[PDB]
């Protein structure tokens, strides 16, 4: 490997500029396989990476894991091998009581509630999108049709107190994080996940570009249980969307 | 008056719901010069206020006067009297070596450093503009010519020791900023100007549009003394583009 | 011009070493027309200067516009063309049931609820004012037999957020400021106003000496509409107090 | 699945109320293989699980990827299934010139340098492990002859920036860390490692026991390049000390 | 003297290496009287030491007064005058339902509620207690048949209102100490006191081991008026833990 | 004792409101025998008490101790015992060239470097004096002859990192102190010293009064070793000054 933890070489990206970039690595070989030429490079640790063709160009599919900081390994190393683009690709819960189920929500920038971006830049930086890459994620969600918010995405280190659920071994949540959701709901929020703030600002502090799509599989203003089949439909626009984008911005 | 500080009534506006937002009086009138009907609707304190047509549709231009506080006044007001999306214009001095004078800047989202944004959002949201106004800005830039720089912009409570100037009284700059510009260059930030911070947050969290342009009057990497016609006509180059913009809004 | 914004060369001033300092051009000449000789020197932005003479010395009177970054700027640049004491005057409503309407308040320092303060010195550092310059406006106070409160003021860099303002487009203040109003007059704080904590740390910090007064218009503990009547009356027993503390300390 | 994470039900676990828990799964399979009856769970994302059997009594090995968020949600998950009791073991860089390659650390309680913890306790807190896991992990270490060392370890969001390793894409480190190392050598510092702080914090805040060990494989004071044969036997080693410390708790 | 503030030599210490160290000059007294060969060394300020002799070796013991600010002096002189081990005991009250009158606290690591700690490490560092202190304590209770409880200790700054005591001159406690109890017994935390942020974080961050041990006199959750005889009592047996700790750390 | 501290009952001060507070048991003896009728009241750690009478008014000396702590419990229970008003009086080692030796400093405010001010208001809020005892302070000292100098002091929780102090066990200061001094002389502080932060905060915030004058002992820009008559003269001459206050206030 060139690479402490991605397990890959220079010459595996055959000369690839742009990533996308899911935290789970079920869904990358579901996003490679949508591609030409899919292969499999490397599984180590939370980083699954394919690699696939588009319009003839190398593009990687890699896996952040869950978090911050498991992301910002995935994002130096593939920089060091050569990506300068990162799209993420999520499915999330909206917050928001007019976001419906199968929307897809583009983010323009991240609040910050983790701690892995504030080693690249101080909380005062703006976790924002890179504009190119907004544009083409708005463009490509146009371009099938799908309904699109665009906006600010809360971006946590938590899956469970910082996303105010209380459903929990301890049922508590730290005085800081509680009534938090109220106060970005009041402001407009469109959803939480788990890497933006990180993705974002150490995309944006390092003079790579980034960008983030997701699509809504549950609404908890207005909440149900997702059907399979919605689920998978929602995740593979989502997918197709990221791809195109991918295809706009090379 | 039906509002605290600017002097006008809901009449006044007769039904706009854009404003164009230049920090001082002066450039009110060099904007609504460009536009139909112009007319002077109210001056008090820092905020000077004209109404002007635009494709047969009325459009405010009020001036927030420097900083946040007074721009925090400007827009509530505004806000209350229907303006639900603000554009702000200015000129500017570049901090990167690539940004040349006559460039125009257009602003995705900006460093806080600022005091008023943190009376509307604590400080781990992002001062972010809006797409659809920083997508108007950039196309309205490109259909003119411009060379625009898209990106972040470093917003600043004060003109001296917030940007680092040192040919002042004192000559100091307090610990926490001095060499603040270096990490903001290293970061990819394009500029310091002193209202976006709180112009952006405050919108971005009451759900109003906003985005901001300027043009470059000065680089402080290759720093040239400029004459009187540079200024001039890097302002008529931005006013250009924010009512183009403004135009693509309506 | 020999400064940046306020449009004054050095010997516009003719000597002057101390400024009287109000937010808003229009008091700037209900002060000037007080002393002897006044003359207007400029009108910038939100900055009008003019000179007056008392017992034959120069004086300034200068508006800061509204908030600190604006104060910061006029504050420098005075201080570039060699003014070293800086008396804020102003109108505000009171937080304290003790208070009256017409009373007057001489402030020791400030709560820095803004952000240009943090500019010149750590939130740690105390925006107090000088001390002569306390004493001289008491004084002065005394010598019109006014009621004089002396203590702490919040200094807030918005109107309507940071002073829990409610009746706004939004209706919503952030969680940091909701019931803060209530904490600070727990504490004794006798009002709100927008520039001082700027004003006072900037000056404490960097030699130069500053004060403040205002007069009481409205009590927000007991709130009436004010009469226009004793609104001017009280404006201008307020701008006596200022000019007799800068004749004690010139 | 009973969780939404790890893939697991509670009848999986059998009674385990103990976890130990590595941050890769590769080495879950490498610690199951020391005890009885090893059998292989569940593997999604991040999250590789097994259970074994010590002493007769059912244990679990469960990964939890890298960085406070992954770790946070295994955590949870595993407390949902009944584990009151997480050793962590992992293999790890010295910052103290008296450590040598091959001498093992147990952490007493961490630096926070990291996000999630604060979403289970604010900054003030200690990120101190359990006194009986943390005897437990000494008298192991003790018992097979290690060279033990007890004491303090910086738990960072980042691999990079803010374990300042300077060769990387961009070759920066934002301010705050940019010598920050040196401030942890002065204080005593062992070492870093990415999970601790939230493991650490969470558990003690919760009413979980929790400790950590590591063995060392490179001291950055004096660095040499690791053979295989070294990494093995230093994580053989640690993998021994953290299982014969269960055996002591359970 | 040999020192600032505590009127020693260093060869008043003969040869000590440890030092004892109560918050009182009554409780030195009763500490010292049950070694051999005491003697007083000196009174100053809050600053009271004896010496005396543990199975033929030096200890020192030396009030510290209340807080971390004089807690820091005493450690640093008695640091210059060769201790390198400082053991806190107290007497304290529970916050803890579990906990009862009589039994034994010994603090793992302290939550920092004071200042005085952040002048020797940021926030992020964790009071955490020497781990052959903290084992010596608690072998030290069992030595004795004591019911010790091993956990975190919150360390105020105040006595009233960072202990959320009501019962004062004003009856207020400030916004963010308000409803601060309730989080930290949701937080396992056991008890509050004056001076183990300070004491713990100053000795971890500069290579001296330091421990506490505290006898409950009081539960804050089921709060009875002490009776005298049990209060002597359990001061006595803290005593006794805390030299018989002194003995094994020798 | 009507307080859990300082073992005083509500009779023992006679009905005296007005309390002289300087940090050492000591100087309470040297300034009572100033006064008329002097008597010990009690000694309890570091409070020792007296009464005295001041043209023919009861009068308190209580010592606080060093740090904000002690100085905390001392103001809570002399409030509870029904004293308005607090002056502190300490010798000091000043930071300025331009202040000398034997000259005495009135503090309006501090730098707030200690922990206990945050337990009675935020940081913002400032560590002020009151207005009439700092009136009564300098027109004391002018009454003598004394040179005065009146302005800000640096209120640290430590006597040696805090105040950057290197000669000592470690000669080690923490990042964010290391510098700090020159920050502070920068700004014009004058001096360090370890109470008046807590002591003007919680003052500020409680609606009591407080002042304090100091005699100056050091220059630390220019540092003489003090003769033991220099220390007792500086010593006399403030506490003429602070008894002088008093009488003013009563
Ligand atoms: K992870
Ligand atoms: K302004
Ligand atoms: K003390």
């Amino acid at each position: 490997s060139d690479v402490f933890h991605l397990g890959l070489t220079k010459n595996d990206l055959q000369g690839a500029t742009l990533a996308i970039v899911p935290g789970g690595p079920d869904r990358v070989e579901k996003i490679a396989a949508l591609m030409d030429k899919p292969v499999k490079l490397a599984s180590h640790r939370e980083f699954t990476t394919w690699r696939a063709e588009l319009d003839g160009k190398p593009v990687i599919v890699c896996s952040t894991g869950i978090g911050g900081p498991s992301t910002s390994i995935a994002v130096e190393e593939l920089a060091q091998l050569g990506i300068r683009t990162f799209l993420r690709i999520g499915t999330t819960g909206a917050i928001q009581p007019h976001i419906n189920v199968g929307d897809v929500l583009v983010t323009t920038a991240s609040v910050r509630l983790d701690g892995a971006s504030l080693h690249f830049a101080p909380l005062e930086f703006p976790a924002v999108a890179d504009f190119e890459c907004t544009t083409a994620l708005v463009e490509a969600a146009k371009s099938i049709g799908a309904t699109t918010h665009v906006g600010v995405t809360a971006s946590s280190d938590t899956f469970y107190p910082g996303q105010e659920r209380y459903d929990t071994y301890s049922g508590r949540v730290v005085r800081h994080f509680k009534g938090s959701m109220e106060e970005w709901q009041a402001m407009g929020v469109m959803n939480y996940e788990m890497e933006s703030a990180t993705l974002l600002t150490m995309c944006a502090s390092q003079g790579l570009r980034a960008g983030m799509v997701a699509g809504v599989i549950v609404n908890r203003t207005q909440q149900e249980i997702p059907n399979a089949e919605t689920m998978k439909q929602t995740e593979s626009h989502a997918v197709k969307i990221v791809v195109e984008a991918a295809r706009r911005l090379l």
